[PDB]
């Protein structure tokens, strides 16, 4: 219930978001061939894609991943990684809302991601920014898997309007603030953002709406399983902030669901 272009876009995002968690990608010199053990990133690898920053350790909570560039796409890609270090874990468990008028006015969002992402705005816009300016006609793209997804959401929603449009692409991302936030997030103008969701992936539950959590609109919910390579018909566009017709369902979650978002995510060394 995608067309065959989106897919291939959610796949290409999808690989850089997995090509943020082999270490060597993080600490990778500038100018630099991005790849990926494992066939983690083909496409990636087939794009002729170059590093312009790679980072580790970044501001608070541990900000890792790189920022790409791809000309054979023609993108200026930002990418985070999920969760792997303690303190990656430890500021996920920052999860009071608090408020960033900043970015809208009163919305409020996870203490540690909005956190994480503040200690790394100005560096890291910078950057976007060179590239932007030396390459006008490039497509920017800020993505992730898991809290790299969480870190791309809230990035993108801070820099937009800055002069060019920022396309977001997050693969089994968690909630990231409250209903306000969530509401800005489903019709924020300069860029798109495009949520995807697996089955009963347990981490785009989390935190919970007990909480006080919601959820963008809309949702792209990838159906078929773990380990069973996606199609287009795959993957049902679900409309409405909070729906329960996608992730947001009631029913026991599952965890290995989280690493399989088109390929293997989050296993790269």
């Amino acid at each position: 219930e995608v067309s065959q272009d989106l897919f291939n876009q959610f796949n290409l995002f999808a690989q850089y978001s997995a090509a943020a968690y082999c270490g060597k990608n993080n600490d990778a010199p500038a100018g630099t061939n991005i790849t990926c053990t494992g066939n983690a990133c083909p496409e990636v690898e087939k794009a002729d894609a170059t590093f312009l920053y790679s980072f580790e350790d970044s501001g608070v909570g541990d900000v890792t991943g790189f920022l790409a560039l791809d000309n054979t796409n023609k993108l200026i890609v930002l990418s985070f990684r999920g969760s792997r270090s303690i303190e990656n874990w430890i500021g996920n468990l920052n999860f009071d809302l608090k408020e960033i008028n900043d970015i809208c006015s009163g919305c409020r969002g996870h203490d540690g991601f909005t956190s994480s992402w503040r200690s790394v705005a100005d560096t890291l816009r910078q950057k976007v920014e060179d590239a932007v300016r030396e390459h006008p006609d490039y497509r920017v793209v800020f993505t992730g898997h898991s809290l790299g997804g969480a870190l791309a959401t809230v990035a993108g929603a801070d820099l937009r309007g800055n002069g060019y449009d920022i396309d977001v692409f997050s693969y089994g991302a968690p909630r990231v603030g409250n209903r306000a936030f969530a509401e800005f997030l489903t019709v924020q103008t300069g860029g798109t953002l495009y949520r995807i969701t697996h089955t009963n992936d347990i981490v785009p539950r989390l935190p919970p709406r007990e909480f006080g959590y919601s959820h963008s609109s809309p949702e792209y919910w990838i159906k078929s399983g773990t380990l069973v390579p996606v199609t287009r018909n795959d993957i049902v566009k679900i409309e409405g902030i909070d729906a329960t017709g996608g992730n947001n369902q009631p029913n026991i979650p599952d965890i290995p669901a989280h690493l399989w978002y088109f390929g293997l995510i989050g296993t790269c060394l």
